[PDB]
């Protein structure tokens, strides 16, 4: 209790930012998104036209049907960063261990949180202050985000979080960088706020949090339609990364966890994993690399991937060494 319990204290660099080019990675936390309705994993809709080409062209990997630890953002989050997988995992324990951003923070790499969700549920706490910034409101209201004035509820949107990012990259430019945007993306119930208007597509939509009210239909309409606000979101993140050419770039997505969209009488999530609809778990997993990358996606488990992926592709990802992850299944593979 008193003091923190290690999982990392062997972790060493194998290759660091000064002996070969740097390594520039984005982390997308998604939200709510879940797989089936992901039109690169077979859904009737184009929800995910700007990804659906990257795939099709052979820019993006999808690795299908993933699961995530849990049905809730306040579980998955903290499990999502931990050494711990998801059966070992106790979501009221997670802030007394170092996570994997403790660990690549104490390595010397660049660690910075935007967050237009809510928080970065304890994932964060013993990094300075700085390093987590709130991208949920204006800056009038005490926040930083100048995108939040384009719809009549005054939301702030995820492509606020791209601005401006410049300057933190130029302030660690001799160094590993990793970047987590933590995304409003499809945060129910009231799907029809979390698109402006340019992704209105799918028609009609419900424009109620009484989703039981509605017809099954508009209220799918909507979900659709945040969607592909995400689909742009990325899209645009992608293009940032793309920029960057003075080092080596990942852009790697995946959603906290998936959402009942009326099956059975279900809607939304947070069901207990022992028995929750496999809607609520089933997310969808995107990985970008730069220009000439030096990494290469690893085969897919017999079993699929799952949200225990992650800290061993992070640690992969800047090089790091540890016990803690040894032999584990990771989305790219360990280098040299
Ligand atoms: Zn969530």
């Amino acid at each position: 209790p008193t003091e923190t319990i290690m999982h990392a204290n062997d972790a060493i660099q194998k290759t660091t930012a000064s002996t070969r080019k740097p390594r520039l990675v984005v982390m997308v936390v998604g939200e709510t998104a879940r797989a089936d309705h992901a039109s690169f994993n077979g859904y009737q809709r184009a929800t995910f036209p700007h990804m659906d080409k990257l795939i099709g062209l052979g820019q993006v990997h999808n690795f299908g049907n993933v699961t995530s630890c849990g049905t809730s953002t306040a579980y998955s989050v903290p499990c999502m960063f931990s050494y711990l997988g998801a059966e070992k995992y106790d979501v009221d324990t997670a802030d007394y261990h170092e996570n994997v951003i403790d660990t690549l923070d104490r390595l010397g790499v660049a660690i910075l949180w935007r967050d237009n969700n809510s928080d970065s549920k304890g994932v964060m706490n013993r990094l300075p202050a700085k390093q987590y910034q709130d991208y949920k409101n204006s800056p009038l209201q005490g926040g930083n985000n100048t995108i939040c004035h384009t719809n009549p509820y005054d939301e702030c949107r995820d492509v606020g979080m791209l601005v401006d990012l410049d300057d933190h990259v130029k302030a660690h430019a001799n160094q590993d960088i990793l970047i987590v945007l933590h995304q409003m993306g499809n945060h129910g119930p009231a799907y029809y706020k979390r698109y402006d208007d340019e992704f209105a597509q799918f028609l009609p939509v419900c424009t109620s949090s009484e989703l039981a009210e509605c017809e099954r239909q508009t209220v799918i309409n909507a979900y659709d339609n945040a969607l592909l606000a995400t689909d742009d979101f990325l899209k645009q993140t992608i293009d940032w990364l793309a920029a960057q050419t003075h080092a080596d770039t990942a852009m790697l997505y995946l959603s906290d966890h998936g959402e009942s969209l009326g099956e059975k009488g279900v809607y939304l999530h947070g069901m207990p994993k022992a028995f929750a609809p496999k809607e609520q778990l089933s997310i969808p997993a995107l990985l970008w690399l730069g220009a000439d990358t030096p990494f290469a996606v690893a085969n897919s488990p017999t079993a699929g991937f799952s949200h225990d992926a992650i800290t061993p592709t992070l640690l992969n990802l800047f090089d790091v060494s540890t016990q803690a992850t040894a032999d584990k299944t990771a989305f790219v593979n360990p280098l040299d």
